[PDB]
């Protein structure tokens, strides 16, 4: 079996990297992957870029290239749902885009054509990632996130979203995107989120300040799910 | 040399395929695309999917699998300047998104972070591509296009993008995606599109006689810009 993974936070991309063992660098689009073993199990590692196609552009090079049997995609993301703590960890049930729409064609609002509406991610992998979280002593929040390519910090967008996804618990850039691509490829996939700030809540802690703790959680939520799923 | 084709337009695809010498057919990520030789110039040939995230995944493939020197995109698109006619071709200074937003962090309005503000088609490509178009007696206009995932055709939409992209003459929903992807290989690249309606003015074709004939047209004018673009 090997294990894809895609993380948005910087050191935690570094931190996973530096445990990679038989590591080599693969140098494609302007993107770098590390390939190797993770405590002897096979895996392909990419920091994703910033915004949808940035973040395809690499996750099709992974899948390409690496052929990964199932996906991890890690990082951060916005709460929507009041009842959410900074340091949650969202994991999807499914990501919608919150930006699509060609509803004038009879598609549902955030569907593309010759998409699933929503997609979902593999229900093996949902339960592995829910477990490794708790074992950490981590909040697992199963739930949907929704991507889109404009940044949602004010009281109108949070309305639109919130309008148009009720059931919508976390917001960000690449989720979506990266689960896109890995329906193509028909690769099962996992999307999980560390949830920085909440809607309509001032945050305590600056996003560096989050990052700094989150990244460190997220790499070694990162290194058990890995093994979990390798050797249950 | 080795030209990249990617165009929208099914018809145009099939046209172009069937034109193709020693064609074979490479399958992945759920894309096809079709290699051989134009009229002896080297090709590889996809017809893009629809949104961003499509767009993306099978342009990347193209360029990943087969390295071509440069890129040439065709399709169609809403007009947004008043003075444009359906059946102008428009042909791209700059691509830039229309709902890419992080603003919020210094970046300019439709830029992502780690990119151009907008993406430059390529001098050279631009001038064969208006040469070609005029040969063929059609009317080029160069100018801006912006893509985004919603599908354009209200009056709230359009008034947002004219907003935020004054100079924009055109819309759709791939081409900067193709454009970014492009960008992210050094990868020179001219897009196209075929103008099927204009803004606040009612289209008497339906898009399906439209495309009928902007294909055909189409199909030509890439045959004739891959000749130019090999021997003058």
């Amino acid at each position: 079996m090997k294990i894809g993974i895609i993380g948005a936070m910087e050191e935690e991309v570094t931190l996973l990297r530096d445990k990679i063992e038989n590591r080599q660098t693969i140098s494609l689009g302007g993107c770098e992957i590390y390939t190797g073993q993770l405590n002897g199990t096979e895996v392909a590692l990419l920091k994703s870029g910033i915004g949808k196609v940035a973040a395809a552009l690499g996750a099709t090079l992974l899948l390409e290239h690496c052929k990964p049997d199932v996906i991890i995609n890690t990082g951060s993301a916005g709460g929507l749902a009041p009842t959410l703590k900074v340091g949650d960890i969202v994991v999807s049930d499914e990501a919608r885009y919150h930006d699509a729409d060609v509803t004038a064609f009879g598609y549902e609002y955030g569907q593309l054509p010759g998409c699933p509406a929503g997609f979902k991610a593999d229900d093996k992998l949902i339960a592995a990632a829910e477990a490794c979280i708790a074992e950490l002593n981590l909040n697992a929040v199963r739930g949907l996130i929704v991507s889109g390519d404009a940044f949602i910090n004010g009281s109108v967008g949070l309305a639109k979203i919130r309008h148009n996804f009720p059931q919508a618990i976390a917001v960000e850039m690449e989720a979506t995107a990266i689960a896109h691509v890995c329906h193509n490829f028909n690769v099962p996939f996992v999307v999980v989120r560390a949830i920085s700030d909440v809607a309509d809540q001032q945050s305590h802690l600056s996003f560096d300040e989050f990052l700094a703790v989150a990244a460190k959680q997220s790499s070694l939520m990162v290194e058990s799910l890995v093994q979990k799923l390798a050797h249950g």
